[PDB]
């Protein structure tokens, strides 16, 4: 219970284990609740806009011969797939007599994601984030304000406090399938919408399973939310973790290719460590990318090897990111560009792909044109 | 034969005639094509998104006391109406044979769907902005440079959106050979009036098929914001003449008689402008004004002959709300729904204030996003001082 094979678990302080268990109880007793779901998925149909289209890149599908397919989770009500999370677990505070939510967030996606759906439901809403993150990001920090919520500069550590100070109250979403159980669960849960739908939409386009399916890699919940309906499939499923400045430089955020085995935030997973178990800065051009470990569920689908796992480099994002804008049209998120890169690595001559284009990259467009290796191409 | 009533036409220079006629019979031509259709609807679900949610708004139904459905075409692919028309007028463009695109915009957001939409048909394009525009949407700005558009900021008169569409037609005359306009917005000459209109409806016919499933009947009031009108045509066309009470909200700037504000059909008269007759914001010597509004995208002294028609003859309400009563409707939607929309759609939200809806079902069309607007709204003086509470 609670772990995918031998990664996961509970691996908390004492002080958190009745907020744990609280929620564990309530998640459960949702389980078999069909007004919950319908709830659920009434509000990411008409408040996020799901179903999300399944497009078919005719002129990227031209450049490399294959039949590449974008999983457009961009389109989605604030840009990104956070908001498939954000929606459920506020809806789940909802249930749970909650009335006050907060979170924590590094970029911002998933904070505005947090005060985006505390607005539609009526909570109050606290963002903790270092206070060197919202002085750089101060049009998240204003989105989030805009939104109701208060933005408290200091990390998880704070917010963590807060939730276990406020638990009469306060409910905390995680942003991704990281952390102790049963977060892992209840993300992912609230994340395979985006395989289910692509289940239902690529035998509409070509009458067959796909031959690969791509997706980038930090935490884990777009991937993930994408793999889950295609696990044991036959469907050649492809994470693709944040590279940095190469593998070989130790500035980068690849927590399953060079992590090892340890403990982060609660969960026994892959986590970036020195030859004395201390955990090392990450490092990538894509703040959404910059974690030091990596869902448990993912440590379990690479050691049964039902998910192969890869890495992409910044430069090669960077390249990506411009090319998918200059192709087609669509700006894509940092995050999603380390996926698109990894086109250029595999075959895919004949081949069916489907890309899981995570978010839009409107919030990166500032960083890409500073960029170094931008600006001297 | 390209008026509605007594408004629109084809008031152009000479030389722009063997243009339009010739678009005009392109257009008539791909009417019946079916193919044309479905690659465009076949686009508009893939690229952009369609059909986009009948969302109900619970916490803003609350507080006004009635049932409010927001039409969300800020869930759109660039995030708003603008990439309906965007699309279908370059593919036209592209199977006209033209190899080049020009095109306005004010705020910047039929500047980046026009550039979206010329990076996906692979053609060059060109996009004219009013100077005063490009300091403060340097976002939309670099977004269309990353399609790959050039941009170019518009210096003379009043370097706005007006300036923009004026250097823009001196483009095209100039190179009448290889470069298509697509016009933003349901102006200028026939038949661009009636092309925007018709790649536009296609929201007006999703909310008629949306509505009922929620409520069994047609809503009491439809409410979209006017200056060009080109998303409230698309939402208020399938429903005239319907019983339905259709409300056009005009940016009324600092006031209606302060001399700074862009409703042309409330304070315009009868004129011309960029080829179309239509109410447009004039002098008394029939020269025309510079609008106001703390929105770029309503920032226009003409408005579509369509809509003059429509006020004409009643079948629809033109009514205009303040700079700062669309402010407090921008805010307030954030807060209440977790919906950030754009300043242009600001003006229909603010108008649920002025209508007796205890008890209505009030649809309001949600042109776009307002992420373009964020800095505008902040900075405003008087946001800034309800900031100071
Ligand atoms: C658009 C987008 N995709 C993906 C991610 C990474 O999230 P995860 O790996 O948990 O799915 C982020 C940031 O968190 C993001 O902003
Ligand atoms: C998001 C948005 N909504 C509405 C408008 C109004 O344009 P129109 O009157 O052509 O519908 C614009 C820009 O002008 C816009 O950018
Ligand atoms: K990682
Ligand atoms: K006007």
């Amino acid at each position: 219970k609670g772990y995918f094979g031998p990664y996961g678990g509970q691996y908390v302080p004492e002080i958190l284990m009745g907020a744990l268990e609280e929620l564990e109880a309530a998640y459960e007793g949702i389980m078999k609740d069909e007004s919950f779901w319908k709830e659920f998925n009434d509000l990411l149909r008409d408040y996020a806009g799901r179903p999300t289209p399944l497009y078919f890149a005719r002129r990227l599908s031209e450049k490399y011969g294959a039949r590449v397919y974008l999983k457009r989770e961009d389109l989605l009500h604030t840009g990104a797939h956070k908001i498939n999370n954000a929606i459920g677990q506020v809806l789940l505070a909802k249930l749970m007599g909650k009335t006050r939510i907060i979170a924590e967030t590094g970029a911002g996606q998933h904070g505005v994601a947090t005060a985006t759906a505390a607005a539609l439901f009526g909570m109050e809403c606290v963002i903790y984030m270092g206070e060197e993150d919202t002085i750089r990001q101060k049009l998240n920090v204003e989105r989030m304000k805009l939104l109701g919520a208060k933005v408290v500069p200091v990390a998880i550590d704070e917010a963590l406090r807060d939730w276990i100070t406020n638990l009469q109250t306060t409910y905390y979403v995680f942003g991704s399938v990281v952390g102790p159980h049963p977060y892992p669960i209840i993300v992912r849960n609230f994340q395979k919408v985006i395989g289910e739908e692509t289940k239902k939409q690529i035998p509409e386009k070509e009458g067959r399973l796909p031959d690969y399916i791509v997706a980038c890699v930090s935490g884990g919940s777009n991937a993930a939310g994408i793999f889950y309906p295609f696990i044991d499939s036959g469907v050649k499923l492809i994470g693709v973790e944040a590279g940095g400045e190469g593998l070989e430089t130790g500035k980068h955020a690849a927590s399953l290719l060079k992590g090892k085995i340890g403990y982060l935030h609660g969960s026994k997973t892959f986590v970036l460590q020195d030859d004395w178990g201390q955990v090392q800065v990450s490092h990538s051009v894509s703040a959404g990318l910059d974690y030091s470990g990596v869902g448990p569920e993912h440590a379990y689908w690479r050691e049964t090897g039902k998910v192969l796992y890869d890495a992409v480099t910044d430069e090669e994002a960077l390249d990506a990111f411009i090319e998918l804008s200059r192709l087609e049209g669509i700006i894509p998120a940092l995050e999603s560009s380390h996926a698109l890169a990894y086109l250029k690595k595999i075959n895919i001559k004949g081949k069916v792909v489907v890309v899981n284009l995570s978010g839009r990259g409107d919030k990166d467009l500032e960083s890409v044109l500073n960029h170094p290796y931008v600006r001297e191409r």
